[PDB]
This record gives structure tokens, C-alpha cells and sequence, in this order.
């Protein structure tokens, strides 16, 4: 028999793991593999579909690689299966030789400041999910009619949020952005987005192409006050690294530009949100100035000066990181929002593993998940081999039984063939309108088409 591996999730780390498993089988005598991928949503691809911005279609093409893996007869997909709800980790661990958790980071990091729960104060997780038609975020429905939005954070997701808020809706109308978001964006209510970083430009997590792209936003001026660069030296930037060096060149270019009448994307560094205020909704934000100070760890940290400034704002989006969510039956590190592991094997388990953001934390481009997954898979395969040699493998038409069990637990599961129907529907909806697709934005609409 082949080894039977379950993979929980269908984003990049899941698909890289799947590919690594099948490659091992293809290149090793007396080693065969069967991979079942269980995905919470009706649709595969994780953040490649629901995270990557709608104006970033090019990198989404990595999905073709995932599709090629999914064509393998040894691979099966079961969508609309929520592990922790329909089936439990302890059940999967009985039915498979090994289980790989590739669940990513499904929630958000909080600021932990007063007013954070006011209507109008949301996380980028929820805003992005909403604009990308993720079914869990269909009702986020932010009010985008106010003149000023504030985005907290200095990673690339902060740039995505700011771009979507400020891009000409006629441009967004040719993307796969959610129709509900396009509708809210058409009035062009927001005139200024202020991106607020707690540390300085040299500590920014932005990457260079993404900063450069801002120059191509029709109708939008990028605003960086020259004072934001005082004390920011090319020497110090180069010492941080090559990306930082390039970033600072780009930021200097923006600061060199002086205009009434345009929408504005403003960068403020060395600033923290202290409190969000308003009568029943966000109306203003209190900001504090920081200075950089060595903390003894090898880095500089922001230290509050105690100074306070208030700025009117009607939307605050915190882009201060995604965050893992605990899975029933598995260990978890609250502080980091990751599952504790060693070389990808989960604590305390002989046959459960992690890959991707749930393993490493929520950082890295899509490709960073590849070596990560390979490393985990190598460990997994070594451990199976040891078990086989010790006559410690489970004894298992097992593939049929497990599929029947999945169908008993989730009669509305979505197979690969039915995802392909969803996919075709969405693409055919978009192409006549110049869009790659129009997404089905709720579970009900996805299932209307997918189970059909
Ligand atoms: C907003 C945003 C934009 C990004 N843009 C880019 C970009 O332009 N370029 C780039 O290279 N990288 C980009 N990234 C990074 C990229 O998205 C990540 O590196 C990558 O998607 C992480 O992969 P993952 O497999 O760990 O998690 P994910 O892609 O999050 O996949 C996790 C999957 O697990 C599923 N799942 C979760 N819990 C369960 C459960 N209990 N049961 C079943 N299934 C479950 C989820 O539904 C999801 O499909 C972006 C990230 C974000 C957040
Ligand atoms: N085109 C691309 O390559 C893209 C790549 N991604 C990539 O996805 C991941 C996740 O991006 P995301 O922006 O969510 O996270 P990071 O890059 O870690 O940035 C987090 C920022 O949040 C900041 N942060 C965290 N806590 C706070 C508090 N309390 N107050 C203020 N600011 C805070 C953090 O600041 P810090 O460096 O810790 O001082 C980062 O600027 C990251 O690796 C990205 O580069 C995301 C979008 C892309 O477009």
C-alpha cells in the first residue's frame, strides 16, 4: 500500500508539501504516496486566492503549479471540510499515516488600545478578506465614505490596503476584486490614507517593488515629509541590507516630490496609535511620537515620547500582522500564534506536522513556503521509514473508507471536479467584463454552484 497523508489546508505550504511527498515517491523505490487535502473553504489556494491583492494578478499564476499537482491520480481534494468542526485532528491521526497542518494564520494581531473595537476600526485580515471575497468576511462591510483612513503598520499588507482604498475604481473594476468592495469603492470617499509606522524607515518590512508601484496609482500622490528621513542615512540603510538600501532610495524619491487636488497616501514613521475615539464609531485617532532606542537584543525598538496628537479619521485598519488560531486537539503557542514543533513535527505527536505560516509565523512571500515544506516532508518521510522498519505502521480500499467517512461528516464537501465548476463559473463571469473572474463571495453561493 501507499502511505496515506492528509494535508489540512490548500494554500502554498500545503501544495508544496504535496509536491514534495509525491516527488519522494516518484524518486524512491518501495515508497508510494496517496495525498488527501482537506480545505475549510470550497476553494483551494489559500491566500494566493484570498490574500494577494486583486491588482497583483501576476503572482497568482503560481496556482497553475498547484493545479498540476492536483492532476496527479494519487491526490484528492475535499473542500468545505473544516478540521476542528467536521473532523478532528485525533480522527485524522487514526486514519492517515501522517497529517500535515498547513492552516496558515486565520486571524489578526491586535493593537490592544482603547477604542479598537469601535465600528470603523478593523484589521487588515478582515478588510482584505472582504475585498477578496473570502466567505468568512462577506459582512465586514466597512464604511468607506469618510475622507481619511489610517492604516497602522509598515509591512506590504499595509500597502495593499492603502492601494485598494485609493486606486481609481475604474481600474479596480477590471480586477477580480469582490463586487461588494468595488461597489463601496466607486464613490471615491477616501481622499487620504495615512500609513503609520511605529519604528523608522530602516525598520520597515516593505519590499521595494511594492513601494515603487505606488508611483503608478493614477490620481494619487505619495506624500512623505522630508523630515521623515532626517537621521535616516544611506550608510545605515546599506547596513540593514540590500532591500533596505533600495527602499530608502525609493522613499527619498517620493519625499523629493512636492499638490492640491489629488488623493494622498501619506507615510508617517516613528508614530504609534494610542487610542481610537468617537461616538459610536471611529471619528479620530490619538497618535504618539516614538524615538528609536537600542534594547540590548541587537535591534532598535520604539520608545514612546509621551507626546500626543489627535487626527480626524473615519476608518482605521490595523495591518500589524496576521495571527494563527488554535486548532482543537493540537498544541499552540499563544504568544506567537504558532504550533510548537521541531523540524516540522508537532510537539508531542509521532505523526502530525506543520508547514507554512502556522509553523513559522506569518511572514514571507509565497516561495518561502517551499523549502519549509520540503524540510517538514523530509522529516515526516524519515519518521515513516523508521516506523515501517520497526513494524510500527498502521495497518490499513482504505482510500474509499476515508472518503466515505468525510462524506458522512460533511455531506456538502467539494471535490476537485466541483471546485473546477466553481472556477469555471467565476472565470466565465469575469472575462466578458475584462476581469480574470468574479468571485462567489458567500458559502451559500459557492455551494449553489459547487454541489450542483
Ligand atoms: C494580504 C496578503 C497578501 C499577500 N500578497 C503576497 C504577494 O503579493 N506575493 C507573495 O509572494 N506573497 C504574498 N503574501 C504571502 C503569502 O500569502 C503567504 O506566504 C502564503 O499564502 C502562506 O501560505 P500558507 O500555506 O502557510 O497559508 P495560507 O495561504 O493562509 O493557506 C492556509 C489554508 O488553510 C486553510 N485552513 C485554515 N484552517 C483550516 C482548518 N481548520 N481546516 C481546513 N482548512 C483550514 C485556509 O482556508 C487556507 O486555504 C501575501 C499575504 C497576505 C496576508
Ligand atoms: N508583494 C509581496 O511580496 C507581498 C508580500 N506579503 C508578505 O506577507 C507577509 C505578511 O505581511 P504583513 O504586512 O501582514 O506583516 P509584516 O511584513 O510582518 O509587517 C507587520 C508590520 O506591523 C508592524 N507592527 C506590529 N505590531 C505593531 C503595533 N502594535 N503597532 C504598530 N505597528 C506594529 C510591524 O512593525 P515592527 O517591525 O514590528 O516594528 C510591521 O511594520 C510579509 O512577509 C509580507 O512581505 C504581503 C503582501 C504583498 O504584497
Amino acid at each position: 500500500r501507499p502511505y496515506y497523508i492528509a494535508i489540512v489546508g490548500s494554500g502554498p505550504s500545503a501544495f508544496f508539501a504535496a509536491a514534495s511527498l509525491l516527488k519522494a515517491a516518484d524518486t524512491t523505490e518501495d515508497l508510494d504516496m496517496a495525498v488527501d487535502m482537506l480545505e475549510m473553504l470550497p476553494t483551494p489556494w489559500g491566500l494566493v486566492r484570498s490574500g494577494v491583492a486583486p491588482d497583483h494578478p501576476k503572482i497568482k499564476s503560481i496556482s497553475k503549479q498547484f493545479e498540476k499537482t492536483a492532476e496527479d491520480p494519487r491526490f484528492r481534494f475535499f473542500g468545505n471540510v473544516v478540521v476542528g468542526e467536521h473532523v478532528q485532528p485525533g480522527e485524522l491521526s487514526e486514519r492517515y499515516d501522517a497529517v500535515i497542518y498547513a492552516v496558515g494564520a486565520q486571524s489578526d494581531r491586535m493593537l490592544n488600545i482603547p477604542g479598537e473595537d469601535l465600528p470603523g476600526s478593523i484589521a487588515a485580515v478582515d478588510f482584505v478578506g472582504w475585498y477578496n471575497a473570502h466567505p468568512h468576511f462577506e459582512q465586514v462591510s466597512p464604511d468607506l465614505s469618510g475622507a481619511r483612513a489610517v492604516v497602522i503598520g509598515n509591512g506590504n499588507v499595509a500597502l495593499d490596503v492603502a492601494r485598494i482604498l485609493l486606486t481609481d475604481p475604474d481600474v479596480l473594476a477590471r480586477t477580480d476584486i469582490a463586487d461588494h468592495a468595488l461597489e463601496s469603492l466607486r464613490p471615491r470617499g477616501i481622499q487620504e490614507v495615512v500609513i503609520v509606522g511605529r519604528r523608522g524607515p530602516l525598520q520597515a518590512a516593505f519590499t521595494t517593488l511594492e513601494l515603487r508601484e505606488l508611483a503608478d496609482l493614477d490620481g494619487v500622490d505619495v506624500v512623505i515629509d522630508p523630515a521623515e528621513l532626517d537621521g535616516i542615512t544611506d550608510e545605515d540603510a546599506a547596513a540593514v541590507g540590500k532591500v533596505c538600501k533600495q527602499n530608502i532610495k525609493v522613499l527619498r524619491g517620493y519625499a523629493d516630490r512636492e499638490r492640491p487636488g489629488h488623493r494622498r497616501m501619506v507615510f508617517r514613521f516613528l508614530t504609534s496609535p494610542i487610542e481610537i475615539k468617537g461616538k459610536r464609531k471611529v471619528e479620530r485617532i490619538v497618535l504618539g511620537r516614538n524615538e528609536l532606542v537600542s534594547d540590548g537584543s541587537g535591534r532598535v525598538a520604539a520608545k514612546d515620547t509621551g507626546e500626543r496628537e489627535e487626527l480626524p479619521a473615519q476608518l482605521v485598519v490595523r495591518s500589524v500582522g496576521y495571527r494563527g488560531v488554535p486548532t482543537p486537539g493540537l498544541p499552540f503557542d499563544d504568544q506567537s500564534g504558532t504550533i510548537p514543533n521541531v523540524g516540522g513535527r508537532i510537539n508531542g505527536s509521532p505523526n502530525e506536522y506543520v508547514v507554512g505560516w502556522i509553523k513559522r509565523g506569518p511572514t514571507g512571500v509565497i516561495g518561502t513556503n517551499k523549502k519549509d515544506a520540503q524540510d517538514t516532508v523530509d522529516t515526516l518521510i524519515k519518521n515513516l521509514g523508521n516506523a515501517k522498519e520497526g513494524a510500527e505502521c498502521k495497518s490499513f480500499d482504505h482510500a474509499d473508507q476515508v472518503a466515505d467517512w468525510l462524506a458522512a461528516r460533511q455531506p456538502k464537501l467539494v471535490t476537485s471536479a466541483h471546485w473546477q465548476v466553481i472556477d469555471a463559473f467565476e472565470r466565465a463571469a469575469g472575462e466578458p467584463h475584462g476581469r480574470p473572474r468574479v468571485k462567489l463571495a458567500s458559502l451559500a453561493e459557492l455551494l449553489r454552484i459547487g454541489l450542483g
